[PDB]
Formats: structure tokens, sequence, C-alpha cells
């Protein structure tokens, strides 16, 4: 909408205070004019049509409850955009500034967030498997790393493609959260996922055999659920990832780390010259290792750390 760039103040999910980017026009709204062509933040209103209401606030004061999942979405969504902006001079997930929409109160103890092909679109969860999904940063950025994929190498959602496109939202989720340095790990969404359960989460690319994932390729599975197992062989690669940036010894292959920044430069590299729709495994370790050889030249360590963390894990 049309109006005047204001800052409001408000408590996350977490129960977190902060100030967040709207816009005053008689209500003052969930838009951030700051980021781009802006950030916008709905309210689904518990039901399924989308994206819903543009977030209308009295006071711009954002501390009650149904407040909370609307808050941290918008945040979140905003430090998404810087990580991308300063770290890989990427405007929005387009690369043109594209106006960036999520919804919160989709549905009724809805357990997921997505990524819809125009927004972002975030559950409340049932209170047990979840609390409400935008409270996890690495969530939010997971999500939109999804509208960034979508713009550049398209990975088709099912089988290795699809695993390579989960793990890439995995891997910039993580990254995303160590650069807002807040409790800040390699494990996805244990800030939103079983609030009466501490210390797990929902995958882990340091080890994702704690969560029954593969770490290997000869554990990939090969069935249909899952879209051919998308968010369980995402495991290897997460387990690639984490390799290239801490180090590591894994099934007897000795990787030398080379840090997070790093890994983040040749993924990105490698996601937006390289990789293809139907890239899989074997495609992408060709393509890190370019991406590794462009930045840092044949004869670096970062490219033999990348064959050796692709070793690792039995991805030739
Ligand atoms: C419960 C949802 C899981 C974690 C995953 N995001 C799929 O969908
Ligand atoms: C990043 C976690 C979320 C719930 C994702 N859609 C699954 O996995
Ligand atoms: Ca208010
Ligand atoms: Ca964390
Ligand atoms: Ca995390
Ligand atoms: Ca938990």
């Amino acid at each position: 909408i049309t109006g005047t760039s204001t800052v409001g103040v408000g408590r996350g999910v977490l129960g977190d205070q902060k100030n967040i980017n709207t816009t005053y026009s008689t209500y003052y709204y969930l838009q951030d004019n700051t980021r781009g062509n802006g950030i916008f933040t709905y309210d689904a209103k518990y039901r399924t049509t989308l994206p819903g209401s543009l977030w209308a606030d009295a006071d711009n004061q954002f501390f009650a409850s149904y407040d909370a999942p609307a808050v941290d979405a918008h945040y979140y969504a905003g430090v998404t955009y810087d990580y991308y902006k300063n770290v890989h001079n990427r405007l929005s997930y387009d690369g043109n500034n594209a106006a960036i929409r999520s919804s919160v109160h989709y549905s009724q103890g809805y357990n997921n967030a997505f990524w819809n092909g125009s927004q972002m679109v975030y559950g409340d969860g049932d209170g047990q498997t979840f609390i409400p999904l935008s409270g996890g940063i690495d969530v939010v950025a997971h999500e939109l790393t999804h509208a960034v994929t979508d713009y550049t190498a398209g990975l088709i959602y099912q089988n290795e493609s699809g695993a390579i496109n989960e793990a890439i939202s995995d891997i910039f989720g993580t990254l995303v959260e160590f650069y807002a340095n807040k409790n800040p790990d390699w494990e996805i969404g244990e800030d939103v996922y079983t609030p009466g359960i501490s210390g797990d989460s929902l995958r882990s690319m340091s080890d994702p055999a704690k969560y029954g994932d593969p770490d290997h390729y000869s554990k990939r599975y090969t069935g249909t659920q899952d879209n051919g197992g998308v968010h369980i062989n995402s495991g290897i690669i997460n387990k690639a990832a984490y390799l290239i940036s801490q180090g590591g010894t894994h099934y007897g292959v000795s990787v030398v780390g080379i840090g997070r920044d790093k890994l983040g430069k040749i993924f990105y590299r490698a996601l937006t010259q390289y990789l293809t729709p139907t890239s899989n495994f074997s495609q992408l370790r060709a393509a890190a290792v370019q991406s590794a050889t462009d930045l840092y030249g044949s004869t670096s360590q970062e490219v033999a750390s990348v064959k050796q963390a692709f070793d690792a894990v039995g991805v030739k």
C-alpha cells in the first residue's frame, strides 16, 4: 500500500522483542519498504486461501500472541534479504528486488512451512510437533532459498535433483542462521520443533543419521515416498556441505575444513552458474568442484576439500 515508512515493535514466537519495518496509512501494515520492492506479511486467518490480508495493526505494537508469527516471518525475511544482498550481491530471490510475500496462520495446526512458487507460507504447528514455524530463522531462510533456486538452477522437486534442492535450502538456511548469529548451529528447525523435547531438531547437517537420514550415498533412499526422498537424501549433501565447512573424518575419509563463508561462495556459485533442473548428485559434485576452481584455483585447498567431502559421502 501507499504510505509512509514507520518502525514498530513487537515480540516474536520465542518471546524476544524486536523492531520491525512497517508502513502507516490509517493502519500500520507489515510492509517493509527498506528492502528492495518491499517485504509484505499477510494474515491467512487459519484458512488456506492465499495470501490472505496484508497485516494491519492499529498502534504499531505487535505484542499479542496472535502477532508473534507475523513479527518473525516479517523480520526474518528481512534478515534473509540482507544475507543474499550483502554476502552474495543478490537483490531478492529473483535478483531484481522482487517483493517478498509471506502468510502466517495458514490452516489449523499445520505442521509445515513452504514456498509455493509465489510466496512463503507458515503454519502455526499443532503445539506438539511444532510451534509457529516462522520462529525459526533457518526455516524462514530455507523456504526463501527455494525461491532463489526457482529463479536459478530450477532443480526439479523429485529424486536426486529434489534432494539437492532441499539441501541447498538447508545449507543457506543454516548460513543465514550463522549470519544473524543467535544460537547458530548445523541443525534444522531446532527453535520451533517439539517444544516439549529439548536438544532435538528436524534434521542435522553435522550428523544426519541422528534422525535416521543417510550420511552416505550407499544409504540413499530409493523409494517413492517424500517425492523420492527429497528430505531424506538431502542428508547426503548436507553432510558433504558440513564437511566442506567444518572438516572431519567420515567413513575413514578425511576432509580439510575451509569455513562457512567459502562453503557459501562455492554453493552459491554452483547454484547460480552450473546446476540445472535435472542435476543429480554426481553433477552437483562437478558443479561444486568447478565453482571452487573458479573462485580459488584448481590447485587450491578449497578444490581439494570439495573433492574430499564428496568422496566421504560416496558421491563421485
Ligand atoms: Ca497492536
Ligand atoms: Ca540455532
Ligand atoms: Ca538451525
Ligand atoms: Ca524440541
